[PDB]
């Protein structure tokens, strides 16, 4: 089958190029009809091939290389080098349930240094290539290229610039600002109860300790952080096992969902072809959740369900895909998309909030008519929502910013992880535990960096999906919050969502979400307003926390010397420059004198190597501090004065391999003391 | 044919350079001892000093490390061969015509490292050349 | 240690021959100078040191057994 889908996938490919390579017969500022110029633009686009051919190979030799050393890295525990962990079974695991300080923080590094160095030399040439195809097709750099989907050409009053989204991103996110300071405060406050001795209660939060690899998401940090953990947070999944629910019912309930709001039913092909559970022989089939619009009217939706109230709101996750794609399957066959990228995921994700509130569980049948919800438990429910839903946000901001001014050219590469963690501490308010030189590649290490993926989308349905939620209570008159509400029996709501649902990519966007919402741009207003009773309760809850962060405090920085040098003092007229040969030198010239300083008077041998002496914060008048460790164990750091005295037995030796004199090499807090004078 | 063999042919020693110190003729009484700390910021110091010639010289970043020089040979009297491999192609000796043009522009930084004059470290092979006197 | 043995090839980290199925054939088959002469030094030096100290506990506690 595989062999069977390779030559069936290529002739679909070979056939795009040849109509591709037809299409530049036909002008386009020649056309009037804005619908057979949307067709036109999007068939025309020459994408790569605008490259030379050796270059073109050596583009997809870069992205083959990368993809290949993300699936396929092996970390080594530094205590039995015969076993290899590899990233996602083994290294998300710790990541996402250790509580050791110790462990997370060898998981990080460990990981990051290996893959980052190779991305590294891999990633730099695939900005130079990237960055020539961008430049062929008319854009200014491979970001601009990226943000062409959201712009919108000449169409009365509903034009979006390329250069317009970053406007609009960065004004939207001043007004996140305020919650997100006080989600990282309450945070920080509760981290602080599980790492004692660790965590600074005015500073940044430490890398390794956000739940995962990136900090992409906090939601595994629920079972540190919960308001009140002697409430259970509400679980349907017992009370779907004592009434025999099957497979099917899961559906037919979804199904029962979406005839509720005024929507077609399911094409009755879609119960025969698809394929709901793995099958009933041990059958070798990708299992995971999705929704297939393979043409011809003909819709299936492969996943593999088990009995839990997880994929009951998946079910409602993915039979909104599939109700989107039922109605623009009237347009022509190049705009049957979505309006823009973010579109898709936003109207498949407010049919899963809808289905999960227990108004909607109690009237579904699987809830006591008796139940009480309770004010602490809503509580409950908003700070798990916060933890992926805000607490992803500065991360998606923080990473495309990065991107976009090392496409175009604002970041040279001396400065790409210089740059990359001053903005991790101003934006995000997320510190380093190891200080990381050039050649790390931090970003590199994560999954749509290295596979060549866009990330922008992830901002943009944060904040669609509570435009429509939003819009859509209002038309059915809801009188609560907005966390509260559901659009079951209503017809006017399903009437004010079809119109989008419907258009496709016929239409420009901003004209699609005036269909909606109202507006003509992306608004963070009804963001805000699904989270004020958390915000309410979270501002009572630091009024003896400090909300804010430090960008100057790091978890090393208490162990560690600042080095001063002074070159031209010295020699003057005759002293040689100080480049990274001589850091080489001076590194060997600290692990030499540690050495010296276990063997006679610790009476151990420890093998310190130059790999050990971390070296921050270099500046040109010649001054960085450092820190020593132990030779293998990263979370070893040896302490502040066991260094002072090592160099105090070996600072005579140090001088002579630099011809310094005690007054051109300073470490700060170590005196010259000795020296008695006398003869006569 | 030959029968036999001789036990002093090795693969690496054409490539090789002998070092002798003396320790007690530069400082003499006050004069440190030679441990296995000591051959450590030996081989740290050629490893730099083979840093500096192909940055200088051939325009090329290569980063040598204290593993990429091989210690053989060590006596009483301090003396050892040594010789230079690239980082991590074992199989790829540097050539002995490199290594001194490399020592040589660094022979003044290695001899401040352990306090010796160009008659405590000798490079066999390798010979002090300049220095025209005059002023008057 | 012996029959768990990773050599990985400085060239690609992410392919590591296990001793009989791989390096017991470079050895075998192979007349590059420069691949054999890699091959017998990894294995050599990574198993070498793992087993130095492990070998060095050996001889003691074998000897008492020994002389017992
Ligand atoms: C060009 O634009 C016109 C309107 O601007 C489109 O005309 C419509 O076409 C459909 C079927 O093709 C008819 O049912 C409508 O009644 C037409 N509208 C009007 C106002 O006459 C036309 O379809 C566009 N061209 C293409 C190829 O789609
Ligand atoms: C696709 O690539 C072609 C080049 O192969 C681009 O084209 C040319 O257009 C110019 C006019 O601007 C002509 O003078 C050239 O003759 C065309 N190419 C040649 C030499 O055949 C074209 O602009 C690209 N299309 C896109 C998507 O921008
Ligand atoms: C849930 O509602 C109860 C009922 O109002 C709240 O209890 C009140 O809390 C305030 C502030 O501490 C007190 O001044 C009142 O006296 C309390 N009411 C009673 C009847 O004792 C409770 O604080 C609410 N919980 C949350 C998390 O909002
Ligand atoms: C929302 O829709 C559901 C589904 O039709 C309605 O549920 C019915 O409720 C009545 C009385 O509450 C029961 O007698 C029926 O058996 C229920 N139908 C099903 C299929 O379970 C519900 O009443 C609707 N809500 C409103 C306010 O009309
Ligand atoms: C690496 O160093 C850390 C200390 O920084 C070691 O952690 C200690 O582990 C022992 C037992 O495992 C505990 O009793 C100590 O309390 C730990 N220290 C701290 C500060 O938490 C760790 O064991 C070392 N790892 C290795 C392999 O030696
Ligand atoms: C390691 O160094 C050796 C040389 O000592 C390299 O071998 C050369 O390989 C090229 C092509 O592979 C041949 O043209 C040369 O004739 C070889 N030299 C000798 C002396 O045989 C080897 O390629 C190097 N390995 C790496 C990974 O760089
Ligand atoms: C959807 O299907 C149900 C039975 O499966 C049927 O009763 C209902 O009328 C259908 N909806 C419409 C709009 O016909
Ligand atoms: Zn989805």
């Amino acid at each position: 089958n595989v062999q069977n889908m390779n030559n069936a996938g290529d002739k679909w490919s070979a056939f795009l190029k040849e109509q591709s390579t037809l299409a530049q017969m036909y002008p386009l500022q020649e056309i009037q009809n804005l619908t057979v110029k949307l067709q036109l633009q999007a068939l025309q686009q020459n994408g790569s091939s605008v490259l030379s051919e050796d270059k073109s190979k050596r583009l997809n030799t870069i992205l083959n290389t990368m993809s290949t050393i993300y699936s396929t890295g092996k970390v080594c525990n530094p205590d039995n080098p015969q076993e290899c962990l590899l990233l996602e079974p083994g290294l998300n695991e710790i990541m996402a349930n250790s509580l050791d300080y110790n462990e997370r923080l060898w998981a990080w590094e460990s990981w990051r240094s290996e893959v980052g160095k190779q991305l590294r030399p891999l990633y730099e040439e695939y900005v130079v290539l990237k960055n020539e195809m961008a430049r062929a097709n008319h854009y200014e750099d491979y970001g601009d290229y990226w943000r062409g989907d959201y712009e919108v050409n000449g169409v009365d009053g509903y034009d979006y610039s390329r250069g317009q989204l970053i406007e609009d991103v960065e004004h939207t996110f001043e007004e996140i600002k305020p919650l997100y300071e006080h989600l990282h405060a309450y945070v920080r406050a509760k981290l602080m109860n599980a790492y004692p001795s660790y965590i600074s209660p005015i500073g940044c939060l430490p890398a390794h300790l956000l739940g995962d690899m990136w900090g992409r998401f906090w939601t595994n940090l629920y079972s540190l952080t919960v308001p009140f953990g002697q409430k259970p947070n509400i679980d349907v999944t017992d009370a779907m096992v004592d009434q025999a629910w099957d497979a099917q019912r899961i559906f037919k309930e979804a199904e029962k969902f979406f005839v509720s709001v005024g929507l077609p039913n399911m094409t009755q092909g879609f119960w025969e072809n698809s394929m709901l559970t793995d099958p009933g022989n041990v059958q070798k089939a990708v299992c995971h959740p999705t929704a297939w619009d393979l043409g011809k009217g003909d819709f299936r939706i492969l996943m593999c369900t088990k009995v839990t109230m997880d994929d009951f709101l998946t079910a409602h996750h993915e039979m909104g895909h599939i109700q989107y794609d039922m109605a623009y399957a009237a347009q022509p066959f190049l705009l049957r998309n979505g309006a823009n990228e973010g579109f898709h995921e936003a109207v498949g994700e407010i049919m899963s909030l809808s289905a999960a509130t227990p108004k909607h569980l109690k009237s579904i049948g699987l809830l006591s008519p008796d139940f009480q919800e309770d004010n602490e438990t809503e509580i409950n429910f908003l700070l798990k929502q916060a933890l992926t839903i805000v607490g992803t946000l500065p991360f998606t901001y923080m990473l495309e910013k990065w991107r976009w001014m090392v496409f175009k050219g604002e970041i040279p590469k001396d400065q790409w992880m210089k740059k990359w963690w001053e903005m991790k501490r101003e934006i995000v308010g997320v510190v380093e535990p190891v200080p990381h030189d050039e050649t790390y590649c931090d970003p590199a290490s994560l999954f749509h960096v290295s596979n060549d993926y866009s990330f922008i989308r992830y901002y943009t349905r944060t904040l669609y999906q509570f435009q429509f939620q939003e819009a859509l209570c209002q038309a059915a008159k809801h009188e609560g919050p907005l966390h509260k509400c559901d659009i079951s029996n209503s017809t006017e709501a399903g009437q004010k969502l079809f119109n989008m649902l419907r258009l496709g990519k016929s239409e420009p966007w901003t004209l699609a979400l005036e269909n909606v919402v109202g507006a003509k741009n992306m608004n963070v207003r009804p963001l805000l307003n699904y989270f004020e009773p958390l915000f309410t309760w979270l501002k009572d809850q630091n009024k003896n926390s400090f909300v804010g962060w430090s960008t100057d405090w790091s978890p090393y920085a208490d162990q560690s010397i600042k080095v001063r040098i002074s070159l031209k003092s010295a020699l003057g007229d005759k002293a040689y420059e100080w480049n990274d040969n001589e850091m080489y030198l001076f590194r060997s010239s600290v692990a030499y004198a540690m050495r010296q300083y276990f063997l006679k008077v610790k009476n151990q041998m420890i093998l310190f190597g130059e790999e050990d002496v971390r070296v921050a914060n270099l500046k040109p008048r010649i001054s960085f501090n450092f820190f020593v460790t132990a030779p293998k164990n990263v979370s070893d750091i040896i302490p502040r004065t066991e260094v002072e005295k090592a160099i105090r037995m070996s600072r005579s030796r140090i001088n002579d391999a630099f011809r310094l004199n005690d007054n051109s090499l300073e470490f700060l807090g170590i005196q010259p003391t000795l020296g008695p004078p006398n003869q006569p």
